[PDB]
Formats: structure tokens, C-alpha cells, sequence
């Protein structure tokens, strides 16, 4: 394993780090054990969980995977190895249901949501805790480009690091980030920390893939200047830079073939992506899982790769992409897709 030592912090990550959000719903917790056994036995310290997982989420299931989670940690022991990354849900959204009501990203919420995570996770502290996407509505989740909007938001970024800092200063979170945040929010959280003495955040968990590298546009610079990392999610699109769903395919157990609300990286265009993308990969010999994968952790923004998997053989196949370095003539392929299809799947 590798790992990468994130500025303003005591946290140096493996290069990649283990996502979890279908643990409780596709995975069992036997299944979820298993993978974070052999993900630690490969190196890997970073586990980042959420309070709204597992998903697709819904009210019977919510909890379940910081409570999988924290199960191993209570077996496992050796807890001061682990990162464990946890987030507190942003507004209710999507049509989806609240986990508390009228949820804000207020103290009231911040303080019952992350004792609530704790519980779950049988921890009295989170290395990691991250606000899951803004209070106010802007360019994440489907949306490249912002939209303005007309009413200010309700919770203010000041609003919600002033709380945060209030369990930081207790212990309760070692670092604090964000997540499906912008240029703008990242840089006034920064404004923000140095004018009023509160915490910097240190990293930006947003999704980054061959389909999604809208994060190059804003935040990219704003990763070199200020040493705000990201915390690269859906780095294979769901699984569809694994190529499993050309030309029609809806192999069984399958995340979109099970859950056909899972749209993100189903548009048309995209569609195209992926399978150019597949191209470049079976020329030049390699798994499109593993380029897809190879491409990310390459970034010098990329603190660490968050890896989804339901199965064992991939996440032996995807931890291995760590071996794969890209050449330079499959990175001027990539290039060339990339000017066709651009940010096709925002
Ligand atoms: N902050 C946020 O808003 C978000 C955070 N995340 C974080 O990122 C993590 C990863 O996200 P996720 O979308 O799962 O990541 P990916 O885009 O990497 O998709 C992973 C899924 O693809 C399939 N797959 C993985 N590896 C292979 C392989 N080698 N061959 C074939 N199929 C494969 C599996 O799904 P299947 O077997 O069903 O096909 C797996 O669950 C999450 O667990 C979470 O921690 C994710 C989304 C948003």
C-alpha cells in the first residue's frame, strides 16, 4: 500500500481507502466484515461510512452500515490504525426521507446526528466527519453547472463550522471536511476558518472519475494552494467503467440492475464514454477497472481513492490496480475521449 499525508492534519491515508454504502443492503454484515478484514490486511486505513447508509437508502435500513461497521471495530481492535470517516446528511433531498426533522446542517442537528454515528460505530471519537453535501442548493449530484438561486440559505457555512468546531474542540472529530462542495464553499470555509480562528477543513469528498472531472475546473487549484485533498468517490461510475453494462447487459445482482434509480451514470452521452473508454482499455490490455481506477489515484489532488465493492474478487481486482501505472500513450487516448464526451455525467 501507499499512502499520502493530508497538510494541516495528523492524518496520513492509504492511497486507497474503503467505501462502504452498500453494507446492510446488497452486503450482508458477514460480507461487510470480510472486506474490511482483507482491506486492512492490505494496508488500507481509511473506512468512510455515513449515517444515511446503506443505500438506495429508506428509514428500515438507515444506520445499518456504522452499525456494521462498528461490530468489526469492536472485534477487530486496533482502532487508532483506523481513519474512520463518517459525514452528517445535508437538507433532505432527492424525495428521499429525512433521518431527523426539518434537517438542517444547525448545531441541534450536528450534535444529535454524530452521537448518534458514535453510537453506532462504538468509537467515542470520528478521525474524519464530513458535511455530506450543502445546505444550499448549488452544482453537486446531477448539476455541472450552478444555477442561481433566489432564497439565501437557512444554515449559514459560518452557522455550520462554528458547531462543528464545538466537537472538534471536544474530541469528539479529529478533522473536519465536506463533501459534493464547490470552489466557492470550499475557499469560504477557508475565508472563514482564518478570520474567525475556527478549524480548516483538509479535505473534499466529491466524486471524480473518467466520467466526472468537473473537479479539475474550480477546485483542483484550490487543492494545490490550500492543501484541501480530495476524497475521490464513484471512480468507476457506479461500476460502469467495469464495461458490465455494454451493449445492453443487465448482469444479475448488479447495482443498476437491481436499483434502476441509480441514474448518474446512465445518460446518453456517458453511455458513449463508457464504452470508449472500454476500448482504450481491452487495446491496451488492461482491465477497464483497473484503468478507471489507475487514472484517479495518478491525480496529485487525490488524497485517496474511496473503492465500492459487493464482492471479494473486486476488491482483490480493484486494490491491485495499484500496481497499474498508465502510459503515456493510454493517457493521450483518454485525453482524446475526454474531449468528445466532457463532463458527461456531472
Ligand atoms: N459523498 C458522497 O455523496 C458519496 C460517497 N460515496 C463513497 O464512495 C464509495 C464508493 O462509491 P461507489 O459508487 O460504490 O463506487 P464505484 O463507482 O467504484 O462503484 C462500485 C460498484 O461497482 C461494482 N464493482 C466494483 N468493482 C468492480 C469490478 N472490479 N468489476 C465489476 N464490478 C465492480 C460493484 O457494484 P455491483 O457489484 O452492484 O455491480 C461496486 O459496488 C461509497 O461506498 C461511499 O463510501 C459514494 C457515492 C457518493
Amino acid at each position: 500500500m501507499q499512502y499520502h499525508r493530508i497538510p494541516h492534519s495528523s492524518l496520513e491515508v492509504s492511497t486507497l481507502g474503503l467505501g462502504t454504502m452498500t453494507f446492510g443492503e446488497q452486503n450482508s454484515e458477514a460480507d461487510a466484515h470480510a472486506q474490511l478484514d482483507y482491506a486492512v490486511a492490505q494496508g488500507i486505513n481509511l473506512i468512510d461510512v455515513a449515517e444515511m447508509y446503506p443505500v438506495p437508502p429508506r428509514p428500515e435500513t438507515q444506520g445499518l452500515t456504522e452499525t456494521y461497521v462498528g461490530n468489526w471495530l469492536a472485534k477487530h481492535g486496533s482502532r487508532e490504525k483506523l481513519i474512520i470517516a463518517s459525514k452528517v446528511s445535508g437538507p433532505s433531498r432527492n424525495n428521499d426521507k429525512g433521518i431527523r426533522p426539518d434537517q438542517a446542517l444547525d448545531r441541534k442537528n450536528i450534535r444529535e446526528a454524530l452521537h448518534d454515528s458514535l453510537k453506532r460505530l462504538q468509537t467515542d471519537y470520528l478521525d474524519l466527519y464530513q458535511v455530506h453535501w450543502p445546505q444550499r442548493p448549488t452544482n453537486c449530484f446531477g448539476k455541472l453547472g450552478y444555477s442561481w438561486t433566489d432564497s439565501a440559505p437557512a444554515v449559514s457555512l459560518l452557522d455550520t463550522l462554528d458547531a462543528l468546531a464545538e466537537y472538534q474542540r471536544a474530541g469528539k472529530i479529529r478533522y473536519i471536511g465536506v463533501s459534493n462542495e464547490t470552489a466557492f464553499g470550499v475557499m469560504r470555509y477557508l475565508h472563514l476558518a482564518d478570520k474567525h480562528d475556527l478549524p480548516r477543513i483538509v479535505t473534499i469528498q466529491n466524486p471524480y472519475s473518467l466520467l466526472n472531472r468537473s473537479f479539475e475546473v474550480g477546485l483542483a487549484e484550490v487543492s494545490q494552494y490550500e492543501g484541501v485533498e480530495l476524497l475521490a468517490y464513484s471512480c468507476l461510475g457506479f461500476g460502469t467503467l467495469t464495461g458490465k453494462y455494454l451493449n445492453g447487459a443487465k448482469p444479475a445482482g448488479a447495482r443498476n440492475t437491481l436499483f434502476s434509480r441509480f441514474t448518474r451514470y446512465s445518460g446518453e452521452q456517458t453511455q458513449k464514454a463508457v464504452a470508449a473508454y472500454v476500448d482504450i482499455a481491452r487495446r491496451h490490455g488492461l482491465d477497464p477497472a483497473q484503468m478507471a481506477l489507475a487514472f484517479v489515484r495518478r491525480q496529485p489532488f487525490v488524497a485517496s481513492t474511496l473503492l465500492g465493492a459487493t464482492t471479494m474478487d473486486q476488491l482483490k481486482t480493484n486494490i491491485e490496480s495499484l500496481h497499474l501505472e498508465l502510459s503515456e500513450d493510454v493517457l493521450a487516448e483518454i485525453e482524446a475521449v475526454h474531449q468528445v464526451y466532457t463532463y458527461p455525467a456531472p
